[PDB]
This record gives structure tokens, C-alpha cells and sequence, in this order.
């Protein structure tokens, strides 16, 4: 329900027009920060493994439903669909596309 794009390490590079109303953060507040900054304590470990698998496989990877910390430091429940694209000349990830569903 909002799209973001991340670096190979998870740093926010882009959020769409629909994100701020959901998570409360202005783009200048969240761009440049890692998505490990916002994951709930109980979800970060499973999300790291999802992140690892995305960086390995050519395929889409869907996360579990997890809690994402909003600007007011409360949490909303997201489920993200992640896919990484690697520069064929350098093998490094150009970006990770993220479809972030909201509940």
C-alpha cells in the first residue's frame, strides 16, 4: 500500500507519495536510514533472514507480518514484498524494491 526502495544493506532510498500518512515520517526523516532502525525487537531477527535471502536469490521474498515503528514511536503492522536487482557488470545490488502492505 506504499512502495519504498532500499540499498543492498536496507538503507531507505525512496518512499512513495503514500508512505508518510502511514508511518508518519517525512521523506527527509527516513531516507538515508536503515530499515533495521524501525523493526520491532521481536521481528528484526526474522526480517534479517528475509533480507539475507533477498540478497541471495533472483526471486521475490515476502516477509512475515511485522511491526514497524512509526514517528510517534507506536507500531503498525506491515508485510513487505522485497526483490533485489544486481548490476550485471559489478554484481552489486542497485536497489531493493519494496511493496509494503499495511494492516
Amino acid at each position: 500500500m506504499f512502495i519504498s526502495r532500499h540499498s543492498g544493506e536496507g538503507k531507505f532510498l525512496f518512499i512513495d507519495q503514500r508512505a508518510t500518512l502511514v508511518i508518519g515520517f517525512l521523506p527527509q526523516e527516513i531516507l538515508g536510514t536503515s530499515f533495521y532502525e524501525y523493526f520491532h525487537n521481536e521481528d528484526i531477527a526474522a526480517l534479517m533472514e528475509s533480507h539475507k535471502m533477498v540478497m541471495q536469490v533472483p526471486e521475490k521474498v515476502t516477509t512475515q507480518v511485522y511491526r514497524f515503528r512509526c514517528k510517534d514511536n507506536s507500531y503498525i503492522q506491515l508485510q513487505s514484498e522485497w526483490r533485489a536487482f544486481k548490476n550485471p557488470a559489478t554484481s552489486e545490488i542497485d536497489y531493493i524494491i519494496a511493496k509494503n502492505s499495511v494492516f
